[PDB]
């Protein structure tokens, strides 16, 4: 899907950059922002061009509220803001954000680069609340030390999983993606043995494998994250984690960043996590990571987005 | 397609690991394996997503006899065990086999990793009994110097040469798979000149260009492995060719490894290059060439394979 | 794709062939040339296969007067020779050729090698009228020192701009290509500033970013090659050009080609250029730039290429 | 060289990690930060082997205040901290460090790795003070658009510029390196044309030429640090500069970090672009460049680190 | 060092082959071996300079015994068939090799080819007794998945580790070298935990950080193969194990090979392993891996080998 | 040896070019070649600093006569213009040439930037006499169809072989290049069995393996390029030959290019191919292969270079 915008589909990278920003309360700066966002065509291209690979890919996410400024009467089924959920000791807070840039290539001077047009070309109509960048760690893992990302699914299973389809036509080939931003308890980490880790994530840890049935606790990551619903349907999402970190003020980080055809089922998989299934056997994982923000956005496809205004 | 098992059409890989298994009488087996199979997306996830680019494929093949323990109501209309050649100098034996990972990846850990994980989940539920590493040798040519697999299908040939279609509706987007390990006779080999291997194989050797009409053999391994129709249509397959060898034991090695949405093609060409055309022109390959191995599966896609 | 004849909507490349060729009068070579043609998918495998990557391509292209020769039967609806231009300062030459290869690897000697193939199966039969060696000039530049490809459209948009639809449907998957050798004064370009080179192209140099639309000079070359119809609708072609050059001849080249499903697309955006829009405000990239050679041809989907 | 630590002479590197650290005042303090230094070897090795390639390599540098802690014995004939510049328009500030971590590698988790298993060693005897990921930037160039880095001497010319050899036999192999790091006015940079930004530098920006002798500026960056003793022999320093920066903060840096074995060399450039030469005629690169840090360390060759 | 024969300091590669071979009692034997070996420069490079990078690696090994029927006036200090070791419960053999080959390539195909020429070469005149196809296993670990080779010498470190100096001058140049095939209990390793495994090593298992030294198990592979003399000086052997296996006979292997100036360094870390320090404390990778050869051989400088 | 101009070591690469030019008569003309050659570390930083991995090399020869105009008292012991060879039927011409710039990198754009960069320095004081674009072919062969650089020295036998030492003290670290441009008769040498070829070349054709000696003829190009003295000491070169060709024009090429630090070991290696040993045993690759330049240069070391003018 070479240097085309909203390309949700695009396997993992090297380099990520998360870009959440709100936009100003003006009619200008909503005009400025409905520019930019639509022909986000124009700096992916005049970036990603200058690599031969073509690794570079944008997608573009807008928060419930903006788009009711931009679009009022015509809206996808499911676009509401980040529900908040509140357990007793770890909590997913709701947090700011009008716009997501989920920008991966090959190299961080790409992304980069990118992340700098577009910020120019929004200029004072919108600010940006949360910067990440991500990087791959080691054989794809995390900064706790797992591989992240193994059963996503892929090819025509990503589609299925990702994308808008007949359930809501307007909007077909779009999606919606939540995104959190982890920061892990490194010392706590480790004073656990990997046989704990791997009963807490739910597969092994070096070599990545899932659990066998038996040895898999009810609380693992993995079962708390496993969606079947009344039928036996299975139900995905697609994940573009990455580590990101800052050692001297001793940040060690996961971004997570979920795309569904209905998010529904990310807030399924949130509420098993921090609620706990039965209640109260919550996902371990947040013992030890604590989300800073949580913002849900709809992700237009390709027609839609250039539409807009 | 990124670590989707049977995935029949990906491109030629610098490592192979064929894994050819026979599977218990035992009950519990005929289970074990069904859920290993079925199941195969994990351990693919589990080794291939580790490497960046993703280049690791596992293709899951099942021998006819397995295949009526485990799916007695359904059966593609094509599946049968291999069928043995014996031809006026040279046979093609039919060995045993129920099972069938046909493992790629741009490097030999991941196979290695793969294959590991794969035969330590069946168990005592299965037992190896062929063992392949196979490897790109320079410019994608076999141990016999020529480049090996030029003419194969690509893109949109290669889904309508190996893919199971229309014809069969219960189990479109599988296919079938012929396997053969190919022992070398170096020596005799090094005793032709160029020109009489150029005549065997049917194309010219560093340059791998097809020889002319008027000066192409009509026992060059090309010339029996050419399959038209009385239409006058061409059937093609899809060959996954390695290398592969031991210093020690000095063997030398091609392992061939054929598609199809039908295996009459395969088996024609099989029985061209055996008993030859017109009868006694065989394929002078096979005077160097020894087939060790002889097995047939069936490649279900991944819907198939999945239900077990 | 993988190896395949006729892939219009191949990525960029590190290196390219561009030839054009001429056939001979006699039924003979015009049978040659048909042969070697319709059978190109041999020497594109034969040379490309042996590359793990399989990244060499080669898009055949076929002239209106050679094509009335081969298939006075069928036409495609565009088919004609290219039509020079005579501007107020410029023109753009109608130069020979009845055979267009372009050839496209990662690699020169794949390019180099597909090329020397090609060259000797056709022999008496045909003669090389133009030949260029591209070359990919640090990220995506040409040697005018800008970007150079930036706005092609890809994916759909690639096919919808350059593949034959439901409008031909006898000519579906083809399209029609116009290639252009142009020659720069790079001392006269020297003397602008780079703010004027920018005005020139339409975009900044180093950061490759669309002049805003009030910055933007009527007559740059970015506006000129913006066609927009009555309906609002843009039409866009898919260009790959490169570099070429010799030191020693101080030749500085762009190779322009430019596949369309309508070739009128890209006629238009040459008369803009050449005439200007309005007449007389021609493109300044043409005050720089000198095309040597101008020619049309059609590229026939693989059913119809393979059919000829 | 391969994963030895103080290899001051390595190539440039895709991604490099620039940690600056104060140590605490216990004497417990400095002996954790002498035993985690004098070890470096030890994570280098434990985060560098792990990739094929051996691309990690980490340089220590040690503060003049903090080596008088370790080794009042004996001083490096250069050691001091950095001089702070007050020039007519722009200042160099002295900001505080005892240790320097300069890690480069192809890729930035080596790099990310080895920085947080160093700090984690060094727990509360040391803090992070100045922490910059640096990265590169398409064709070697730097935020503000230039190619940065073109005429660092390499080989014996490195080893000759960097490395302490007779003049001071007891530090030999050692160096000294001063590190500043500079936020740029971007939108400022931006109202100069391309030729006023080459007139600041002293080289064209796209094609990275140095401007003739008669067109370059007596006041150009290359000018003023372009350092002619009085016997006509030029003293250049070696440059290991990358890019950083943080959209969010409007943050688009240069990190600067210079290697000589006589930092006087490096200072007297510093005095000349800060001061000016005449004084009065300062560097204008100082007009969109801030330092946010200057800091002095000295660089001990292996053996002098491993016996700290 | 590109493709020169003896390159013992050589990095890390993806692939590698380990030949052992004997000999024949015949004078034809001697003569065409010694042909063979010393003119291994002409099959280096005939397979080496194949590959652009150069990245084909060759080190020759001679055993004492043989290098007695070759170079009998001129031996050097330390040259001894390998001492067997019978420990308190785990044992290492003296087993057969007169030749060995170390190989080292970027790519599986030019180890196989060398390999392939090598054997070609000697004929009937010696015979193949070890063959093993190493290879990288994901970030540089042993399939007991733990980083392997870490705290190898580089560099100079390396140089003063391996190669013979003024110690034994007629013999500069030249290394001794031992190999040892280990065979892994899977299942036993798989049941200890990650812990367990990680006081057994020495190093923690995913990070290959080294253990604190008060944590530090005086059994733990690492401290046993720790080697410092009575003045307080370390010394190291150079290491370059690689992985291999086959799944279908269940092994599962670290193919041991460490280079020394003189092999009473290593016959110590042997000694201390299988022996135990004190006497009992063995090392527990010997309780999942059992070594099913030993052999020790010279490694002549170019030079010397050249000389034959 | 990054980026440091005559660097003569250098291991093979993919793309490179060669440029001979004839210098301008009069004494600016002698100036201006003077500061470019001497200050050719400039422009090779220039464009090879630009890719990370700094492949990017330059090696500057200098021809007998124009040595002559800007060393007139100090000259390496054996430089003089190339020795003609005339065989019956082939020969070995001199052609022109004052500079040779003997570029190599890992990409074409590389050696032609830094080219183009050079023909402009030099403006109307030098002349192009010829230019060569050499390409890798294949698995290192030439355009004959055989690997071609095998037995080439290298590390400390490559210095050994090339670079003027203790014999020339004033010159040390300089070499003496001799570059011929063939054209292959292509036609021909396909009339040829592959056994044949192996006969003509010493070596076998896609193996690369050297004939043993009861089979290696007397007249093949491997027999006549080896050189042993009296003394029994074998004497090699170091060529970096390059693959080149024209389609259009049917000029199927290889540009050979030997370096040695005593140009007799060259032109006795030349002799012995189109003069035979014993005489008319000549070497049959000439039946295949055209000389169309001849034309010797001596390498200064940087030093050396650096300080001309
Ligand atoms: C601290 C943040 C997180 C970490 C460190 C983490 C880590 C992991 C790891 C190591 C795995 C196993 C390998 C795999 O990707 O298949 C995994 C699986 C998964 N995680 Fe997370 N995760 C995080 C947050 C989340 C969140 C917030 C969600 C849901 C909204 C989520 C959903 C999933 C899903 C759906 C899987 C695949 C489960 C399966 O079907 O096997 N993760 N995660
Ligand atoms: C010792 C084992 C074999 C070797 C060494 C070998 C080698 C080759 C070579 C060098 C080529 C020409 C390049 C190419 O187009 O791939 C070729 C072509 C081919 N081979 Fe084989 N082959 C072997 C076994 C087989 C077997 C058992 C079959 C059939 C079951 C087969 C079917 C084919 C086909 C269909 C082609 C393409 C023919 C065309 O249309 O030109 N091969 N083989
Ligand atoms: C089954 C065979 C072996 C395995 C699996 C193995 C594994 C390892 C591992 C995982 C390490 C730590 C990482 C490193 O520094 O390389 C190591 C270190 C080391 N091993 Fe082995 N090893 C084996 C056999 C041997 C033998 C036979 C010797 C001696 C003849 C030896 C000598 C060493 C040495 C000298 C070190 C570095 C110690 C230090 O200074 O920290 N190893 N080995
Ligand atoms: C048409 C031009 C030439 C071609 C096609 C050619 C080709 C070859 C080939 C294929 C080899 C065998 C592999 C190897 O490089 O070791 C070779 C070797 C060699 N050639 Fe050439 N060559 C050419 C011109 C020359 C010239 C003009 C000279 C001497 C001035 C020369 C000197 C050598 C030398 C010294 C060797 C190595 C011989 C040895 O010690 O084994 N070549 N050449």
């Amino acid at each position: 899907a070479r240097l085309a915008p909203q390309a949700v589909l695009t396997p993992p990278s090297a380099a990520s950059l998360f870009l959440v920003l709100v936009a100003g309360d003006s009619d200008d700066d909503r005009a400025t922002v409905c520019d930019v966002i639509s022909g986000i065509d124009g700096p992916l291209k005049a970036v990603g061009f200058r690599e031969l690979a073509g690794s570079l890919s944008c997608v573009v996410g807008v928060g419930a509220q903006f788009w009711d400024r931009v679009s009022a009467s015509s809206k996808p089924a499911h676009l509401h803001p980040f529900v908040p959920l509140s357990g007793p000791v770890h909590s997913a807070p709701s947090t700011p954000g009008d716009l997501l840039f989920h920008i991966k290539a090959a190299r961080k001077d790409l992304c980069f680069e990118l992340g700098r047009q577009i910020v120019s070309a929004l200029g004072s109509a919108a600010t940006v609340v949360d910067e990440v960048h991500g990087f791959r760690y080691f054989d794809s893992r995390d900064l706790l030390g797992f591989v992240d990302g193994t059963e996503n699914p892929t090819d025509d299973d990503a589609a299925d999983s990702a994308l808008i389809g007949d359930e809501d036509p307007d909007f077909r080939g779009g999606s919606y993606v939540i995104v959190q931003k982890y920061l892990h308890d490194m010392s706590a980490w480790n004073t656990l043995s990997t046989e704990e880790q791997e009963r807490v994530i739910g597969r092994t840890k070096l070599e990545n494998v899932e659990l066998d049935d038996d040895a898999q606790p009810s609380n693992s990551h993995v079962t708390l994250n496993t969606i079947v619903d009344d039928d036996g349907v299975e139900h995905d999402i697609l994940r573009d984690n990455m580590a990101f970190g800052s050692l001297g003020e001793a940040e060690y980080g996961t971004y997570f960043i979920g795309y569904a055809k209905d998010p529904a089922v990310t807030e399924l998989m949130l509420r098993r996590m921090f609620l706990g299934e039965p209640p109260g056997n919550y996902d371990r994982v947040l013992d030890f990571s604590t989300a800073a923000t949580g913002t849900l956005f709809f992700v237009p496809s390709r027609d839609v987005l250039e539409s807009l205004g």
